[PDB]
């Protein structure tokens, strides 16, 4: 069933009321969930960079943010919702100038249902939305109109639920959702035209920079199997590539059309087969820290213009011939911690690749290797700051065949 109170904000109070008795959280996890709400600290004005941050780095907060995602993983959310939320244009990623007073500017319309519908928006932290449409502020002129679905007769449980924040109940929804966008307009409130995206939330396993550490057991949980049944010379194959094979097999599969060594073609025909025994399970988000050469840029060249860099690469698809190299982990580390361009990847369930890292050995870690000649459509860009320097975390939908 899908509840909406539209505007009226006393029978979603007492709504709010009653779900804020499902969640089992004491005053004192109320507290602490209120803090980050009210970016006590700066917590909420960090997280973004705190989630791609080197280990080490942000101590007290990481405390707090398990703390806080204990919290999530006591989400009773039996009943389905319609949440409002209204946003700025930058925060979803959308760079082009969307307003001109009170009006829609037309070309921002057109340019905005390319970039969006039907498409996932992801977040870089928990969603917390209204239960009644929100007074449009001053340029947050998109209103956000998300079907939160209980799912509790449901497979897995939608890990969303109710909080009093400042005088109101309100819809917290943990990382692990996107917003599939439904349907955009135009619509006017009071004189002013906005843009209204209805969408639904959509599962995709986020563990950021894995500050629990439980993307090594989801991998295990997932394909320490399908490590065991590899034939040994699938087991050997991936064993050479992780070690040091992968340069010369990337290289040979990007630069040398892929052809004219028997032994390597052998080799990536193991590696192929056996990445393709079992499909990714589920929606997931892996990350990968790119050089600037793997955007056509220069090993010593700033960031391009956000402007310049959507103009290139957004709404196109990127294409690797050789292998690609993800993490589960979004967590910076020295050997790449100074990358400008983040790759923030949604693989779909059914995508063709291995959590790598089952296979123990000479494997690397938390690795989600996908099979070459994979695509992947990129769908917004954003900055982030990390440590002074700025970097592009470029959110894509990878393309499964
Ligand atoms: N960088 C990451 O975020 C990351 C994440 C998980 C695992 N790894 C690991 O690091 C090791 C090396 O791989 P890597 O992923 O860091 O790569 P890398 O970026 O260091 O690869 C070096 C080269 O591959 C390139 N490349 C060339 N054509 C490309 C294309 N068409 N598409 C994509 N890249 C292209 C780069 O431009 C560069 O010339 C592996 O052993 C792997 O386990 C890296």
């Amino acid at each position: 069933k899908v509840e909406d109170f539209k505007e009226d904000k006393e029978k979603a109070k007492e709504w709010g009321k009653e779900k804020e008795k499902e969640w089992k959280l004491t005053a004192t996890e109320k507290g602490k969930m209120n803090n980050f709400l009210d970016n006590k600290n700066d917590i909420k004005t960090n997280y973004k960079e705190i989630t791609f941050s080197m280990a080490g780095s942000f101590e007290d907060e990481i405390k707090d943010l398990k703390e806080i995602d204990k919290m999530f993983d006591k989400t009773n959310l039996s009943n389905s919702i319609i949440t409002y939320k209204n946003v700025e244009p930058t925060t979803i990623g959308f760079n082009k100038s969307l307003t001109e007073g009170n009006t829609i500017n037309s070309d921002a319309m057109a340019q905005f249902k390319e970039q969006f519908l039907d498409r996932d928006i992801k977040f870089d932290s928990y969603l917390d939305t209204h239960l009644t449409a929100q007074q449009v502020s001053s340029k947050e002129r998109v209103i956000l109109k998300v079907t939160v679905p209980s799912g509790k007769g449901s497979t897995t449980p939608t890990k969303a639920g109710v909080i009093l924040n400042n005088s109101e109940y309100k819809m917290l929804i943990d990382n692990g959702y996107m917003v599939h966008v439904d349907k955009v307009s135009k619509v006017v409130k009071k004189g002013v035209e906005c843009l209204q995206i209805e969408g639904t939330l959509k599962k995709s396993l986020d563990f950021k920079n894995d500050i629990n550490a439980e993307a090594h057991s989801w991998g295990m949980k997932n394909y320490e199997e399908w490590a065991k049944d590899l034939t040994d010379s699938q087991r050997e194959a991936l064993d050479g590539y992780a070690r040091q094979d992968y340069k010369e097999i990337n290289n040979y599969l990007r630069n040398q059309g892929g052809s004219g060594n028997e032994k390597l073609d052998a080799q990536i025909k193991n590696i192929s087969d056996a990445l393709g025994k079992k499909p990714i399970p589920e929606n997931i988000t892996v990350y990968r820290w790119c050089g600037m050469p793997e955007f056509g840029y220069q090993i010593s060249d700033p960031l391009p213009s956000l402007k310049d860099f959507e103009e290139q690469f957004l709404n196109t698809i990127k294409e690797d011939k050789g292998y690609m190299s993800t993490s589960l982990s979004s967590e910076r580390l020295a050997a790449f911690g100074s990358r400008k361009i983040i790759l923030r990847l949604q693989v779909p369930k059914g995508s063709t690749g291995a959590y790598l890292s089952a296979i123990g050995g000479f494997a690397s870690e938390k690795e989600i290797l996908l099979d070459k000649d994979s695509k992947y459509h990129i769908d917004k860009v954003t900055e982030v700051i990390i440590k002074g320097v700025k970097r592009y975390v470029v959110d894509a939908t990878l393309l499964t065949n």
